[PDB]
């Protein structure tokens, strides 16, 4: 099951924000204060290497998800994008 | 099915408010305003954002990691992921 990734298109952002919650809930940490830390510095360490988590983050970039947090609120607050 | 009221100044700013005022102020003059508000969210700099229609002055209201904070906390209600 090595060679199984055949796919390494990115996956939804709601899809990786939903398991590295998780996991950080399961860890002990203050989910939302780790995510916003990540969000504020680009900075993977911020995130547990539990369940995988630190990596799946590591799949995107800082800028596309804040691109994503920002068309969602706007989206969400009024705005026909 | 919710309006928005205009308030004193007294009353603090909120984001919502801020956020969307900017982007139409940036849509309206021309910018691109996803990527310019990107740039304020990357960099905390306001420049990034014209004085036109007081886009500048509103963001001026709030700092970077308040505006960070809101957008993650927003996101993550949303979708489902808290609670």
């Amino acid at each position: 099951v090595r060679f199984r990734l055949d796919d390494t298109d990115k996956q939804e952002i709601s899809k990786t924000l939903t398991s590295v919650y998780r996991s950080l809930e399961e860890k002990g940490y203050n989910p939302i204060n780790q995510i916003i830390g990540y969000v504020l510095s680009g900075d993977p360490a911020y995130i547990p290497r539990y369940n995988d988590a630190r990596n799946q983050i590591r799949k995107h970039e800082r800028d596309e998800i804040i691109e994503e947090l920002v068309r969602y609120y706007l989206k969400g607050n009024g705005i026909d994008l």
